[PDB]
């Protein structure tokens, strides 16, 4: 018998009980600190939610600490939901952060570090005006929250923006100040969509192009491109575009308005909710961090005392092609990496299974690239209005292709009873062109009732004629993060398999399809555990 066998062995996550968004993450005197939204009375959500907080020197390894946000003004007397740091002039870290007061209304309230020379910032001080914004005029009590990172315009004036909406029209409210205490909210929001409910967890950031590295959200250029980033309809989505701070303008490249269709972007295709972004300005990389929801069930949950996890923080960067952003997880991962095993120039022949041998198959990074011969045999499917998660589950693993299913098999039984596929499928329209589907099949992750097993996929951007598809993951006990040709299309998966109770899991590659696939490289490392200490009470 294992204790806890679905906790993860290098993800963020509290000690115990319920954990959402990210907060206020932000790098301070070489120090990382995580917030989020913790419940320190129950693996569910209530109606006490406070600011954990956690600091590492490499965004890897831990040291918990205790909330550093909670209820203590009649500006947030009822809870503390999410917010954004902003680290201002003066080495002053700024929190800005949604309150929900004694009249039960969401308000945006500021708090700093009281004492600067703690390199953990244990103890916030409040701002005694707060708070400092209130919902705009037709704008209802509880829907106006999540400020995001404050950016200085060339004129000397902050910029934020704080996610709510207008009858039911999402929206991006703008706010400007000098002394960052008293703000005026903009003339018209920076951006909005029509019919999407709240927009949660606004991000709005700057991006370098022709780089694969970040900026600080104070920059702007004409070699820069801005993200406008909100989380409606249950998903974080994402357009890129051209800001103009002089008229307070974001244009989106697409010339389109965030609909959350598959004519929209995101940063993850499976549970990724209220991410949020900071900078780093000693690796000069922008980090995203994204609360990853259980799909057990609420029993579950307070059965096993804890729910929620943080993916693991990601680079973030434009593709060179300028029309979609990347993601990979920071480098300091790597440092988790023990023994490793490596496979080349191997045939998958159709309905084949490889298994992995050597590997702590719980607790891996798996990479693999596969090369593939006469694509010509592509099943004839044109992808134009297709949606990627629904053909994923109508066409799992079992569903055999030409050029597909061909992946991975992660969090799988001896048996294969229970097993993750991720996996690829290659099809082409009339005009012979190509488009590849990155798939998440869950669907027999685990033999348990009440747990939600929908699988995720989406298209990949890449030519099959000129460059092999790659395939990266996270293997974590109950989450596994995919990373499809080197960050393009990114698929996080929550699974509850039920063998891991007594049985050790397995890894294996697979072949469903007709067709013959080849791996040219292929390498697998045991992550050893990630440390978590405890420096509370
Ligand atoms: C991909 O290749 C196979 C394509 O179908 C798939 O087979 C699965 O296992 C057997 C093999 O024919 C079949 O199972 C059927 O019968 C059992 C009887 O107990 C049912 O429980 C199943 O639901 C199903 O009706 C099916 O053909 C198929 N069934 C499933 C989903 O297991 C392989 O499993 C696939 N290989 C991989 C790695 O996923
Ligand atoms: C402000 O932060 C500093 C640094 O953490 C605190 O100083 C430490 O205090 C502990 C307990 O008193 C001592 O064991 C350390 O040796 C101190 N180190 C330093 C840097 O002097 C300081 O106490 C904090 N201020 C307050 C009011 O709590
Ligand atoms: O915890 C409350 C917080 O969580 C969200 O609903 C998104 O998951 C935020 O909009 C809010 O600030």
């Amino acid at each position: 018998q294992i204790e806890q066998p679905y906790r993860t062995g290098y993800h963020f996550q509290p000690p115990s009980n319920w954990m959402n968004d990210p907060n206020g993450p932000m790098l301070y005197q070489g120090v990382y600190h995580f917030f989020y939204q913790y419940n320190p009375y129950a693996a569910t959500f209530g109606d006490v939610i406070i600011w954990g907080h956690a600091v590492s020197y490499d965004l890897v390894n831990w040291i918990h600490l205790d909330p550093a946000i909670y209820p203590t003004q009649e500006a947030d007397s009822k809870s503390c939901w999410s917010g954004s740091a902003t680290i201002l002039p003066g080495n002053i870290p700024a929190m800005l952060y949604t309150g929900s007061d004694s009249k039960s209304r969401q308000v945006q309230d500021l708090a700093w570090p009281k004492n600067l020379s703690d390199p953990f910032l244990r103890e916030w001080v409040k701002h005694p005006k707060n708070p400092l914004i209130t919902p705009p005029e037709g704008v209802k009590d509880d829907c106006f929250r999540d400020p995001s990172t404050a950016w200085l315009g060339p004129d000397g004036v902050w910029r934020i923006v704080v996610g709510g909406d207008r009858d039911n029209n999402g929206m991006a409210f703008l706010y400007q100040s000098t002394d960052f205490v008293n703000w005026k909210r903009y003339d018209q929001p920076l951006s909005s969509a029509d019919a999407t409910g709240t927009w949660e967890c606004p991000d709005f950031y700057p991006v370098p192009l022709n780089s694969t590295n970040g900026l600080d959200t104070s920059v702007y250029g004409g070699s820069v491109r801005h993200v406008m980033k909100a989380g409606f309809e249950g998903h974080d989505w994402y357009t890129i575009g051209t800001y103009s701070p002089d008229r307070e303008n974001f244009l989106p490249q697409n010339g389109l308005s965030l609909t959350g269709s598959t004519l929209d972007l995101r940063y993850d295709y499976g549970q990724f909710y209220a991410s949020k972004s900071f900078f780093d300005d000693a690796k000069n990389r922008r980090v995203l961090w994204a609360w990853v929801p259980e799909t057990d069930s609420q029993a579950d949950d307070i059965e096993k005392g804890w729910a929620g996890l943080q993916s693991f923080p990601r680079a973030l960067w434009i593709d060179r092609n300028g029309k979609q952003l990347i993601q990979w997880p920071v480098e300091e991962i790597e440092e988790l990496r023990q023994n490793q095993v490596n496979l080349q120039n191997k045939n998958l022949k159709p309905g084949s299974v490889l298994e992995i041998h050597g590997i702590a198959a719980s607790q891996a990074d798996v990479t693999i690239s596969f090369k593939l011969e006469g694509l010509k045999e592509a099943e004839v499917l044109d992808t134009t209005l297709v949606d990627p998660q629904a053909l994923c589950n109508e066409r799992g693993a079992s569903s055999r292709g030409a050029l597909g299913p061909f992946g991975l098999l992660a969090m799988a039984s001896k048996d294969l009873k229970e097993q993750s596929a991720i996996f690829f499928r290659v099809f082409q329209n009339q005009l012979g062109r190509y488009s590849v589907l990155m798939c998440s099949d869950l669907s027999r992750s685990t033999v348990r009732s009440n747990i939600d097993t929908t699988s995720y996929g989406a298209f990949v951007d890449i030519d099959p004629r000129s460059e092999e598809i790659s395939l990266r993951n996270l293997i974590d006990h109950s989450i596994i993060e995919s990373f499809g040709a080197g960050g393009k299309t990114c698929i996080t998966s929550r699974i509850y398999p039920k063998f891991v109770n007594n049985e050790e899991a397995h890894l294996f590659v697979f072949n469903n399809g007709t067709q013959n696939v080849k791996i040219s490289e292929m390498s697998a490392w045991s992550m050893k555990n990630a440390k978590f200490v405890v420096d509370q009470s």
